[PDB]
């Protein structure tokens, strides 16, 4: 259920984020900033339009979209992508494509926590957020 995602979530743990960002082109200077940072993800719905915002001292982004309906997105790291977000049995699956490249962001609730798995080819990163 989408509804179970809604609310504000605060990053508490991060695993292999640096390699994920490097895998995407994020430069060293910026990786150092982003990694010590502890972002908030806010997930909202308004009818059948979801909005996911990322709030932090590094960057601030927001996306709004319908599930299964493809959309343009400019990412935190300034990639210009084609995105699609679907719901695969409680798992929010965010697929991005740009320049023949693909990355996936999977969001699932485990133990009252929101676990985001980021995958870019072989670079995999897991980021755990606590409900606020
Ligand atoms: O986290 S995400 O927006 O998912 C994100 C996803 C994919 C690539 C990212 C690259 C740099 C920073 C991010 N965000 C970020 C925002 C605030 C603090 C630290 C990193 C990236």
């Amino acid at each position: 259920m989408v509804d179970a995602f809604l609310g504000t979530w605060k990053l508490v743990d991060s695993k292999n984020f640096d390699d994920y960002m490097k895998s995407l082109g994020v430069g060293f200077a910026t990786r150092q900033v982003a990694s010590m940072t502890k972002p908030t993800t806010i997930i909202e719905k308004n009818g059948d339009i979801l909005t996911l915002k990322t709030h932090s001292t590094f960057k601030n982004t927001e996306i709004s979209f319908k599930l299964g309906v493809e959309f343009d997105e400019t990412t935190a790291d300034d990639r210009k992508v084609k995105s699609i977000v679907t719901l695969d049995g409680g798992k929010l699956v965010h697929l991005q494509k740009w320049d023949g490249q693909e990355t996936t962001l999977v969001r699932e609730l485990i133990d009252g926590k929101l676990i985001l798995t980021l995958t870019h080819g072989t670079a995999v990163c897991t980021r755990t957020y606590e409900k606020e």
